[PDB]
């Protein structure tokens, strides 16, 4: 799928985006690739952080759905007017789709200064579309309207006055074998809403955290390209950081570093990678009592950032952080791996990325099988609110 190789760009820490066209004539927009949400939504009015935006009234193929939409996140919210239009991905498949589009008329802490994207492409399932699950997501429309197979795959590649440029590939409708090496291992999608999966064990430099495994998935574990960190439930974050602190303890950093709010630096090219431990997440296998591990390096979870005040140093931000809404395997995790979103077979594949950043002692790894007898169930069951219970689904 050569024409889709290297179709993503962005700034380190600010999202990976793909070029899309909406409307007739086609308006080009840079759109964030987000597997943690299910709306297609584009800036449609002026904003300090947007160079440009979708102008509905200039598209001869726009239809207004006469209905508004509102999505709040933990960080960020937007709102706008729903409609449909013609949408294509120039460096994607050679098709054109009529899809739902949310035209964002207002927003708060959503757009990111300097990120260069003007909208979001939510690739997850209808169950978490807003206003509700009858708003068909983009990928569902693409599959229904064209012959494109029901899978996509992501290779996110990690990196003085601007942040580092990043690149990646979104292969729509298949798997490109040049983007990985070694075995591709699949974990089932637990439920089709998020890309929810189940972590059964976590190791830091070979050592088990030894928590009840439901903690790893409290209250869910999801794969989200639009989240930049590996985010971990509070209790798991405190244990993991305790173990990383212990391994690295020849270096005493500020509190702010471990809080993800402060760089630490070494003389150029002298970063002591080998004092930071590898982190291994064991994911449920397709077979009962089987799992496989994805192992990331500090080159994934320490993000490079060039200090203006000390440009001769190599500086890093800690990109593991605390969550109250479950584990999020964000770009930090994904930057180790080629990730196959096999919606057709209700599973997610991982293989070692041909573009992952490593050194001569260590590599990001995908390894299995590992076997447990009489395994626990590690899934958490979210409390059902009456609101959620009252919804009909016809
Ligand atoms: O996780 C996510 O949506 C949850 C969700 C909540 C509510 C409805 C459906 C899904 C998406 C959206 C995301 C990163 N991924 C984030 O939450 N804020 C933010 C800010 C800017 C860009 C991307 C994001
Ligand atoms: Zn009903």
């Amino acid at each position: 799928f050569v024409e889709m190789v290297d179709n993503l760009r962005g700034k380190s820490g600010q999202g990976y985006y793909v070029e899309m066209t909406v409307g007739s004539p086609p308006q080009t927009l840079n759109i964030l690739v987000d597997t943690g949400s299910s709306n297609f939504a584009v800036g449609a009015a002026p904003h300090p952080f947007l160079h440009r935006y979708y102008q509905r009234q200039l598209s001869s193929t726009y239809r207004d759905l006469r209905k508004g939409v509102y999505v709040p996140y933990t960080q960020g919210k937007w709102e706008g007017e729903l409609g449909t239009d013609l949408v294509s991905i120039p460096h994607g498949p050679n098709v054109t789709v009529r899809a739902n589009i949310a035209a964002i008329t207002e927003s708060d802490k959503f757009f990111i200064n300097g990120s260069n994207w003007e909208g979001i492409l939510g690739l997850a399932y209808a169950e978490i579309a807003r206003p509700d699950d009858s708003l068909e997501p983009f990928f569902d429309s693409l599959v229904k309207q064209t012959h494109v197979p029901n899978l996509f795959s992501l290779q996110l590649c990690g990196a003085s006055e601007v942040l580092a440029s990043v690149g990646g590939s979104m292969i729509i409708g298949g798997i490109d074998h040049s983007l990985y090496t070694g075995s591709l291992w699949y974990t089932p999608i637990r439920r089709e809403w998020y890309y929810e999966v189940i972590i059964v064990r976590v190791e830091i430099n070979g050592q088990d955290l030894k928590m009840d495994c439901k903690e790893y998935n409290y209250d869910k574990s999801i794969v989200d390209s639009g989240t930049t960190n590996l985010r971990l439930p509070k209790k798991v974050f405190e244990a993991a950081v305790k173990s990383i602190k212990a391994a690295s303890s020849t270096e005493k950093f500020p509190d702010g570093f471990w809080l993800g709010e402060q760089l630490v630096c070494w003389q150029a090219g002298t970063t002591p990678w080998n004092i930071f431990p590898v982190i291994s997440l064991y994911l449920m296998g397709e077979v009962t009592n089987q799992s496989f591990r994805i192992t990331i390096l500090p080159q994934q979870y320490l993000r490079p950032v060039e200090d203006v005040a000390t440009s001769q140093d190599d500086c890093y931000k800690f990109a593991i952080s605390q969550s109250s809404t479950g584990t999020v395997m964000g770009a930090v995790i994904m930057e180790g791996f080629y990730v196959v979103f096999d919606r057709a077979r209700k599973r997610i594949g991982f293989a070692v990325s041909a573009c992952h950043v490593h050194d001569e002692f260590r590599t990001a790894a995908v390894e299995g099988p590992f076997v447990t007898l009489d395994m626990e169930d590690c899934g958490y069951n979210i409390p059902q609110t009456d609101e959620s219970r009252s919804h009909h689904h016809h």
